[PDB]
Parts: structure tokens; C-alpha cells; sequence
């Protein structure tokens, strides 16, 4: 079983609001996830990779490129080929003012259940970590739930710190609005 | 009075920026992890549009109307926060930040990196000023939320932050790779 990781394009929108709604299903989240395709074609490619929110997609082929996975035909770029996308990592810039230099932030990393167990989690982040190393970026950081111990687990086994002691802190549309009114 | 303005950073206003930091680095105990310099600041600060990449507002103060209360105020770093030496005009304190993305509304919003007033303007208001301004730019950009990160033992900016209708939760965990890290998994 061969993979890829390559950079999504605009035709890959279908693919990652599925793969976005599938975090949040996980998360059981899903009342937040708002999210159309119409939002993510107009946010996700307004500029180049590695400036802003960029996009991994891992894709899973039985045979070279050129498991039960009930899900198969939402995830076909290709009708014609046998070439599943099984996951993705999506990412942007961030900036460590300790470090004053920018380093990435990983919004979400997510491979499909059927997928799981395989290697191809590490191959996504492996992924980030190369370019950020390629790139100058001195540091990645993202967030994680604390009951979520498999996640924890492999960002532990892949080096990451978790740490106990930050706490996120939001505010939202509507947090917004009732500040806007000062 | 005192008279209050927030501006955009420029390039010339990396030594106050730098400065603002290490204090947030001495506040947070975590001077260890402060290597940051004016050099890669000004290399890395000016490279995008502002509210497009990493962007500063600075909070000054003048006790003249600004060239758009009364308690006197001790300020010993007065003379390291002067834009102009001849002017009557200190940075008090700034909020840097940048475009994030929650995937969840597939939409950009911000993240807050750093908000900080110098110890000698704090509670008057003023890291009031720097949220709104922040919370006012992204109801006018469209943006859809705004997050950041607080240490568990900040009492003091957690209330604040509450008190600004700020969601402050228990469940998420901060994850961090570091340059060592990165080096480590490069080399697979
Ligand atoms: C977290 C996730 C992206 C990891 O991807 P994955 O493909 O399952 O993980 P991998 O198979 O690459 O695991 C890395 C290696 O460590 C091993 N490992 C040991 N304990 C592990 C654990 N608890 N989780 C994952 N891998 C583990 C794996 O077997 C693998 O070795 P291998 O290459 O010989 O198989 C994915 O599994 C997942 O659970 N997605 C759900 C979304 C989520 O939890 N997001 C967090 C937001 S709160
Ligand atoms: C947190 C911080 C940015 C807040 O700035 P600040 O200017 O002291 O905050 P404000 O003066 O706007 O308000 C602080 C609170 O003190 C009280 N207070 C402030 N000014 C007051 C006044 N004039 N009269 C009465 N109470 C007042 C209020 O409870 C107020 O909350 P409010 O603004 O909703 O009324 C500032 O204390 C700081 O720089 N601390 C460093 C810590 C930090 O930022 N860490 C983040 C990473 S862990
Ligand atoms: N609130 C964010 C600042 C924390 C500090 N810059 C760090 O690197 O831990
Ligand atoms: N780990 C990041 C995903 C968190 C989710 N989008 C949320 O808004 O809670």
C-alpha cells in the first residue's frame, strides 16, 4: 500500500470540509462546525504555501503513484483511479515573540479511521516538521483535549512536549460583537 | 489627564517591542526561553501587510492631547520608551498578533501572542483599550474568532480576560515541538 503527501488545491475543497467535519465528529464538536465548501475555496488558497493556511493531503493507493473504508467513494479526486485521500494536516504561520521569528501552528491533523495505526499520522507530521526545519521555522505548536490520550500519546512518542499549565482562551462572533459596541 | 493612542508598529519601534517582551518574558518567569534580538525582530516583523502576517499595536501615553486620570504616574524605564526624545510621548505597552485559522468556521480569525502593560500603567483601563482595538479590527475584517493562551497561575489576566467576555477553558493542552524536536524528526 503506497502514499503521497501532497498540497491541496481548490478542487480538493469537497475532501477537506469532510475531512474538517470528521475532526469535529471526533471531538464531538460538531454543533461548531460551520463550515461550507463556499468559505473554505474562498479562505484556503488567497496565498501562496507556507504564508498563510496551508494544506497537507495524504492519499492512500493500492498501487504506485505515477482495510475496510466504508467512506471510500466521498474521498475519490479521481472516479477513475484508485487513489483514496485518507488524510490531512492543515497549518499556518504563527509567531513565538521569545523566539522573534515566526514558526507554524498545526490547526488540525486527522487521518480517517480506516487509516489509523498505519504510520501515516507521523508521515503528516514528519512532513510539517521538514519544511519547518527547511524553512528557518524555529518552533511548531498546536493544541490538544485533554481526554484525547491516543493524540497525546503520538505527539508525546514524536517529541512534543504537552505541557498541563496553558489555558485557551477565546472569544467569540458574538464575544466580539458586544466588545465592538465600545 | 493622561491621553492614550494605539498605533501600528513600525520598523523604528523594534527597541521598544523587544523591551516589551522581555518584560512579558520576566512576568511569565520564562527569561530562559527569551533568545529574541532587534535584529530578527526587525528581519521578521515588516515583511507583510499588517493584519495579514504578524502584526504590533503599540499603547502610548502623553500627558498632552496626542497629534492624532490625573493620578501622577512612577515610571523609572520612561527614558527606554521614547519614540521621540524630545517628546512628551511613552510607550505604555502593546498586542502582537496574527491571522489564525479555525477550521471550524473556515474562516481566518486572530491568535493574541502577546498583550502586556508596563507594570506602572496597569489598571487604568488601558489593556482594556489594547483588546478593543484588537476586537473592533477583527469585527471589521470579518473575522470569526479570536484566541490565545494564558498560564493557569495568571489570576490576574484570567479575571481580565473573563471579565472581557473571554472564555477561558480547562480541557485544551498547549503542544510544542521545539528546534531540537524539529532537528530530531528531520533526520528520519
Ligand atoms: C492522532 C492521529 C493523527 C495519529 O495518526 P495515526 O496514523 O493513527 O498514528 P501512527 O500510526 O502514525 O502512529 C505512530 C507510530 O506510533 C505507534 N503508536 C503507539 N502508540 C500510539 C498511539 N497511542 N497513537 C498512535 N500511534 C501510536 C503506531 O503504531 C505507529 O508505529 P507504526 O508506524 O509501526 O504503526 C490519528 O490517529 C487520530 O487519532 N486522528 C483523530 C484526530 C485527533 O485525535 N486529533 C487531535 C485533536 S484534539
Ligand atoms: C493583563 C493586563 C494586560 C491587563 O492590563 P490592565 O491595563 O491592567 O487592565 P485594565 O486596567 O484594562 O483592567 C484590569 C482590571 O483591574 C480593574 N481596574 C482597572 N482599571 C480600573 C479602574 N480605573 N478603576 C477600577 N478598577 C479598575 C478591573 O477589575 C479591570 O477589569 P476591567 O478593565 O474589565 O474593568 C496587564 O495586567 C498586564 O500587562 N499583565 C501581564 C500579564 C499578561 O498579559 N500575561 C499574558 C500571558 S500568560
Ligand atoms: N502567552 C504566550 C507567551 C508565552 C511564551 N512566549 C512562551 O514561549 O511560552
Ligand atoms: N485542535 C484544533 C481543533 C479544535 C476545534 N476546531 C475547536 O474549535 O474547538
Amino acid at each position: 500500500m503506497f502514499s503521497r503527501i501532497r498540497l491541496a488545491t481548490p478542487t480538493d475543497v469537497p475532501f477537506i470540509h469532510k475531512l474538517i467535519h470528521q475532526m469535529a465528529v471526533f471531538e464531538r464538536l460538531t454543533h461548531l462546525f460551520v463550515a461550507t465548501e463556499s468559505g473554505l475555496a474562498s479562505t484556503l488558497f488567497n496565498s501562496r504555501p507556507f504564508q498563510a493556511v496551508t494544506v497537507f493531503l495524504l492519499e492512500i493507493s493500492p498501487s504506485p503513484f505515477p482495510i475496510e473504508d466504508p467512506d471510500r467513494e466521498k474521498f475519490l479526486p479521481d472516479k477513475l483511479n484508485d487513489v483514496v485521500v485518507a488524510g490531512f494536516v492543515l497549518f499556518f504561520p504563527n509567531y513565538p515573540s521569545f523566539l522573534a521569528k515566526q514558526g507554524f501552528y498545526i490547526e488540525d491533523i486527522f487521518m480517517r479511521e480506516p487509516y489509523r495505526r498505519k504510520g501515516f499520522g507521523k508521515l503528516l507530521l514528519t512532513a510539517v516538521a521538514k519544511q519547518a526545519v527547511k524553512l528557518g521555522v524555529g518552533r511548531v505548536e498546536w493544541i490538544v483535549i485533554d481526554w484525547n490520550v491516543n493524540a497525546i500519546n503520538f505527539y508525546e512518542q514524536m517529541g512534543a512536549q504537552v505541557f498541563k499549565e496553558w489555558r485557551l482562551c477565546r472569544l467569540t462572533g458574538d464575544a466580539l460583537q458586544a466588545i465592538d459596541k465600545l
